[PDB]
């Protein structure tokens, strides 16, 4: 492979936020290389309803708007390359990756756009039931549960808002977490428990997500443990929520550069500056708070303006 | 006309911001209406040539594009509305808009998306050689004139910010500004000036935009005038960008919310709340810094998503 290649861009990642980036770089004249990683696309490949991105009238699979999204960046001139990057010297300059390849990247400006995955139960009946009653994101399957009784599943701060903006769209949320009360601010907890369609089991995991056969394989219950006792007991419910958190995609960067107390990257206000001048991030790495893909694409947007405006102060 | 109609969310504005707030708001079961105001679609509607706006593989029309927002905002549950607001009661509960229709239209929350249309010098030749070399968006056209020689009006922040991303791309950059200097941050003035490929002509103004027959009409020439002594002179120029500010929307507000020195609706970071609790900004009526659909759609979805945060913690 080769020894070494510099772009004055380099953008790791290659979901909506790492794409935007890319686009706007490229037409900037700044030749970018997107770093695609283990996941070309990101996490939308792993859904076939989008109905939320702005500017597609019907329904789309995630798959097919992030290979839009690949066309059009290679299109205005970036490119995408395989590799995964696995160090990144922040202290020289210009900026040092490496690839799993063995090749050395080199660049001026760098965009760090690597995401902040859902975090998954763990259990196969997840998998089968993905999409058919299964998800990770209220904003995305909401309103799909007009009406319905559904599950959220945790109890730090993603799942009480999980649950509290379900609250007001499904019929009752059920909400289960092993531990015996909430771990999220006090007003939230208080707020969410009050609603009269809201309830909770504590002290329990799910141990099985129950449904149809896939003819998709549809929920029609879940299993429960209380884990004090092992005390299993069954129920109805048309869709599941799995709200325990996101791991912001960080280890590079660990000891680097700033993160907010959950491991999210830091970046200044209204901006994608990272502590380190010429070090941007973009999308849910760093974004905690709306962990959409329109909001994803807009930092990657802001990072590729701001590296642009840097890199002329620079010049 | 109807007296009088509440929705729990009512946007006003329908360009990337408005549309997308009400995509995210009619998601989340808030049955939102968005006041489409004189221009249905925004400041897309004057530009056939979308290229970054990420998720198409090629080239867009603007109103094309915003036909496909305004077709996802209906079929997700928004209704748009034909008027345009002409007061709002930002100290009252529900709040309270008049449209020009005479409908008082009252809301639990309103998120504000007027947007900021650029300025122009107002010379009939601007329309005449519109998308064929007049612009007043760099980042939109600048790629377009790469190696091209291109002159730049203004001398504020905006003109000095356009002239440096353009001297990157352009072979060469002639600014002309009606003062003898710049009214823009020292140090950004200096490296633009220093630039061996960037020019000036102080103390003028654009006469006249000069070129072809329109077949369409292309720029080739632009006539100065020298507003001391009212000489004239005439240049050859590929592109001509107008660079002279953008004039936020924000008449309704004047004296009622927090506004920026140069006009622009105050936000909180990383948010699009105002000073009033309920009341959001979405969009380049308080984004004076990246100004692109993409990050207006982002904004727009924000704005959503606090809007709805907001509305669950008043209940
Ligand atoms: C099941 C499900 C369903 C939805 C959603 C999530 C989930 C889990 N979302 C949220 C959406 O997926 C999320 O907001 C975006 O994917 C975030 O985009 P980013 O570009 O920030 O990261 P994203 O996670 O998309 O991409 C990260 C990229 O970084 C790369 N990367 C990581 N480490 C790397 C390394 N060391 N080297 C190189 N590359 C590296 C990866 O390979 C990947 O390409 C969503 N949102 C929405 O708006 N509408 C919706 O319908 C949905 N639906
Ligand atoms: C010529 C040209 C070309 C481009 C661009 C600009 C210009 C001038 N832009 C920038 C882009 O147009 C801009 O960022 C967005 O339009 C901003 O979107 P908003 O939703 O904030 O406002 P936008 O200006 O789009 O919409 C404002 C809306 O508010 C409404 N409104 C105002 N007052 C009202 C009232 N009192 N009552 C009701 N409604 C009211 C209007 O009717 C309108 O629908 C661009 N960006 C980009 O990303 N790619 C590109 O290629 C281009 N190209
Ligand atoms: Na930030
Ligand atoms: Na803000």
């Amino acid at each position: 492979s080769m020894t070494q290649r510099h772009a004055p861009v380099i953008v790791i990642g290659s979901g909506p936020a790492g794409y935007t980036a890319a686009i706007y770089a490229a037409r900037a004249m700044l030749k970018p290389v997107v770093i695609a990683g283990l996941q070309q696309g990101g996490q939308l490949m792993i859904t076939t309803d989008v109905e939320n991105y702005p500017g597609y009238a019907e329904p789309v699979q995630g798959p097919w708007m992030m290979e839009q999204m690949a066309r059009q960046a290679e299109n205005v001139g970036a490119q995408i390359v395989h590799d995964i990057i696995t160090e990144v010297e922040t202290t020289v300059r210009p900026f040092r990756l490496k690839g799993d390849s063995g090749t050395i990247y080199t660049c001026d400006a760098l965009i760090i756009a690597t995401g902040a995955q859902a975090k998954w139960l763990g259990l196969e009946s997840e998998q089968t039931f993905m999409g058919g009653g299964v998800s990770a994101c209220a904003t995305c399957d909401g309103f799909f549960y007009r009406g319905k009784d559904v599950v959220v599943v945790g109890g730090g701060n993603t799942a009480v808002e999980e649950a509290l903006y379900l609250s007001h769209i499904a019929k009752s949320v059920t909400i289960v977490h092993r531990r015996d009360g909430f771990r999220a601010e006090k007003i939230m907890q208080d707020r969410l428990l009050s609603r009269e369609n809201v309830s909770v089991v504590w002290n329990s995991v799910i141990d099985e997500i129950l449904g149809t056969e896939a003819r998709g394989a549809t929920v029609t219950g879940v299993r429960l443990k209380n884990i004090v006792t092992g005390e299993t007991q069954e129920r109805a419910t048309h869709g599941v929520f799995i709200a325990i958190g996101h791991a912001p995609a960080v280890s590079l960067f660990e000891g680097k550069l700033k993160q907010k107390p959950n491991g999210y990257l830091w970046t200044a206000p209204d901006s994608t500056a990272t502590d380190v001048p010429g070090i941007f991030a973009a999308g849910d790495v760093t974004d905690d708070i709306y962990r959409q893909a329109v909001t994803a694409a807009g930092m990657g947007c802001m990072a590729a303006l701001e590296a642009e405006r840097w890199l002329a102060a620079q010049e």
